[PDB]
């Protein structure tokens, strides 16, 4: 682990066959548990979104053929889920409520209100939408970036217990979450985007959860149609920008 030091050109993946019309935000689980592998993939079905592809194999993945479709037992919020640790991490739709889903029980096993969280617009990134609560995982496990009334719209940080959801650990940052594009998290420090729709953008902030201080930074973060959401992904060392229908990808270096 590191501090976060050069960021890559974005690099184009190859887009699955849109045939089956499936094609939302696909994921993988940075920890993978049997009886799944780090090959297996993940699709919100992008309305009331319920859905979830599930794809054993990347051959399946890539013909749009499932493996098994999941029928959630609530409604997803935003596309800020993550899958962790054999589990779909969700924002329940209309609420500050993080749900647990195990996915090949296909059971909730747990939920939590995130206390004071706003939700439903409150505190969105710097282009509105319904971005207020934000879940991420890195190499420490799972965490929530969100804000509150108390915080007065600064970025709020959690690390959050995988299997109950307490929140094990929180922190208030001084940084405006209306004022940046969005944030991922990279080694228990918290960084954010300037801007999805500037050409030559940067990583323009750092928040330590070892030292509670925050940064500017100016790593150039290169903007090639805009991206709607950005995730880290710790197995894979790498972000993955998400554009409503392609995924690229940028590479990290650390200052390991």
């Amino acid at each position: 682990c590191g501090e976060l030091v050069w960021v890559g050109e974005p690099l184009t993946l190859r887009t699955a066959e849109t045939i089956t019309g499936k094609y939302g935000v696909w994921m993988r689980d940075p920890k993978p548990t049997y009886p799944y592998t780090q090959e297996t993939t993940w699709r919100i079905d992008t309305t009331d979104v319920r859905q979830v592809f599930e794809y054993d194999l990347i051959s399946q993945f890539m013909q749009g053929y499932p493996s098994k479709v999941h029928i959630l037992p609530r409604p997803l919020e935003s596309t800020g889920a993550v899958v962790y640790s054999g589990s779909l991490y969700f924002q329940g739709a209309e609420s500050r409520t993080v749900i647990r889903y195990e996915l090949n029980t296909e059971t909730v096993k747990a939920e939590k209100e995130i206390p004071g969280a706003g939700y439903h617009g409150q505190f969105p990134y710097s282009w509105g939408g319904y971005t207020d609560i934000d879940l991420a995982v890195d190499e420490a496990g799972l965490w929530v970036i969100y804000s509150t009334d108390e915080a007065k719209g600064a970025i709020v940080l959690s690390k959050l217990n995988p299997e109950n959801l307490e929140l094990e650990q929180t922190w208030e940052t001084n940084i405006r979450k209306q004022s940046v594009a969005e944030a991922f998290i990279i080694c228990g420090t918290l960084y954010t985007v300037s801007s999805y729709t500037s050409a030559d953008a940067t990583v323009n902030f750092a928040y330590d959860t070892g030292t509670g201080i925050s940064k500017t930074l100016t790593i150039p973060f290169k903007n090639r149609k805009y991206s709607s959401m950005i995730s880290y992904n710790p197995l894979e060392k790498k972000l993955f920008a998400w554009d409503n229908l392609n995924m690229v990808t940028y590479d990290i270096k650390l200052s390991k």
